[PDB]
């Protein structure tokens, strides 16, 4: 069913913590990690979301290859990583390439191996480990079901 | 003569095909190469130009080192790649960067070492061998002067 | 005291000189340098200033990581180095990343070691070396303060 | 059953074909590919083989991210490639990292997807094509019993 | 004082955890870390120690540009990461560039600033985390002095 | 005629001074440049030479893709690169790559672009310039000939 656009802020591999301006449109630099990690995965928002705190919805993409930030990729939903943080919840769809049949056999979460999952868990429960009042408490994983809706009510906030 | 823009949309050594989309100014990461090919120079489309299919005229650009996605650059012609591949004639200027006098020496096609254009032409060929529904018919090299030709008739369309 | 936007047009590290065309808000290759050197830190210019010559305030990013060509950074200023070439006068504020406590122990220009101003000064000093018509006749450090002045004076040309 | 040492001569993602000089153990910059093409996965040798022209067995080592010309890694067959070119039939084990429980779901060449082995298939049939006398013949693909079997002759070819 | 030799195993940014196989003198994919993490700074060995455990002793090396796996480096010492893994006791001596004035002002563990000792501690107590059997204990920062004393017997051993 | 082997011990593009020890076989980092400059061309000796001071003779390979520091490649001299520093007199061998067709456009010195040799002086006459004790004095190019004469000198020191 659901597919929509991702904006790639941050490349897989990178330490830089890129983040999209939602009114200008433009790049910024928001900081350097403080922990010696990198981003597990492509790392953006869902074009066109609206999340609880005037955010757009954010959104795990995987790649062969990254991309450069401010990157359009087209994508569906296999999975969502739900997360508590200091700014309270916070949730993150994981996706693959739409129409791309290279990741057909990845259709829901039961398809993505646990050593990855854990990878992407590990960095954001820990990411922010040297930054004070900055904390995780929650962080787990749902289904492309749930993913799916919450994606859906975000697309209903964005209209309202 | 003639001198144009060229938007770069994907640099010399990438897999990752982007495009951008020629009314939102937003880039695109189209798809993956299925072939482990990579576009052998900078490529990209002659800024306010319109081909026969409402895209803008393809261009190659040779440079010293790569840019990035979107980035502009002022360009001369020196030849062109004349190809007819599924969706029929598809086109391709060769191009030099303008007022660099290290280029000067390239003047046109004949001035572009034959391994160079061969490199190129075989990229063309067989990039898309591994797609369904895709192939490749013509392709060949034509100068600067047919160059220039399909260039101002591309500019001439996009002011109509 | 100030705190401010640049916009960096070259990573630390690249030999492309790209530069942001002010009206269109595009990027562009301007050249690729003539000699074997590259930019000493991540290089841009003061968002909403205007320097002598309709030219936004040119700015020297320090970072641990280089960015990528349009990306914002929010900065504060530490130092100016002043240099006068072939267009005459033309200078750039050094900064460092603002609210980052990484960088708090670097508040003046006698905070930032002297291998380190001298690496910058020795490129813009080289850099044009091989190119006809362009040379460089000045070139020194200054202090925060003077830098905080050229500041002010370009922000309140570009509300003029 | 089957296990032993790759030594990785070429990076996947490189145009350099390096190689390694079987006596000194140096490494060799044999030539820059004439194609547009790259290595599809890390490339070497089986250390301790010999194949039918006193050269160590080939192989491919499917890894996440690609080594350095020289490094050792400690691996195990899926399946191999059988080609026939101009100086005859030449073989290469496909291989993933051994002890390395990320790659448990890969065992036989039937457990990687048809997109990757066509690719690794393109490459060889066409990386050689812009090369005068150099041609491709047969290239298929086998199982690791046919890749363990091929491997264990070369192990006593190696002990003779 | 003392100033030895160090054997970068793993360059500043990898993932590929590279060790050099002591005998041989060969290099070797060891393993790809389970963790999104990444080595904080050059890491490897001080060539001609011997630690409790019939291995050199390991080494951090401060450098502006990380290094190739294999490379020599002349460094001095000023301090040391004591840590009890799995294996028990296990300890790392803080290095900067032998005989290179830019490092001058680095003469003991006060003078590396703290957000880089506390990055790199949070490096070795969590990379191992999604590795079963596999934890850390312990954990400190010790000074010149105690570095310069463990690398002393170290060197000790190596003659016996 | 004359053709031999050079280790190339920099990568073009290169900050960090890696270089060969001549008994050990290791690769060392001597040193990161004190000025914002980078390697004009990969950078080696040749193998088996001996010049007035114990060391082998230097050597400049052109080539279109960097290559890894120890690697070995075949080459062919067409030029000399005569530099006079601070240990007095010094040479560097232009070369391109032997028997790789794509070379054969470049014969003797006239044949590489000034702009070319040009960068390449304009980085060793430069590159010491923050280095306090380091100057360089002299400095030009001579042909295809004399190049092979001081070549064959070394080849004969070395054999004595």
């Amino acid at each position: 069913g659901v597919q929509f656009d991702v904006t790639i802020e941050i490349p897989k591999g990178q330490r830089n913590k890129y983040e999209v301006d939602h009114e200008t449109g433009r790049v910024r630099l928001d900081r350097y990690l403080y922990t010696p990690m990198a981003y597990p995965t492509d790392y953006g928002f869902i074009e066109d979301t609206l999340g609880d705190d005037g955010d757009p919805l954010d959104a795990l993409v995987l790649l062969p290859q990254p991309v450069f930030p401010g990157v359009l990729v087209a994508a569906r939903p296999v999975g969502m990583f739900r997360m508590v943080d200091e700014h309270g919840g916070d949730d993150k769809v994981l996706c693959v390439p739409a129409g791309d049949p290279r990741w057909d056999h990845v259709q829901d979460i039961g398809d993505v191996p646990a050593f990855e999952l854990d990878a992407i868990k590990h960095f954001f429960v820990h990411y922010k480990d040297l930054e004070p009042g900055k904390f995780v408490k929650a962080a787990d994983w749902v289904d492309r079901a749930e993913a799916e809706a919450e994606v859906q009510r975000s697309v209903e906030r964005f209209k309202a």
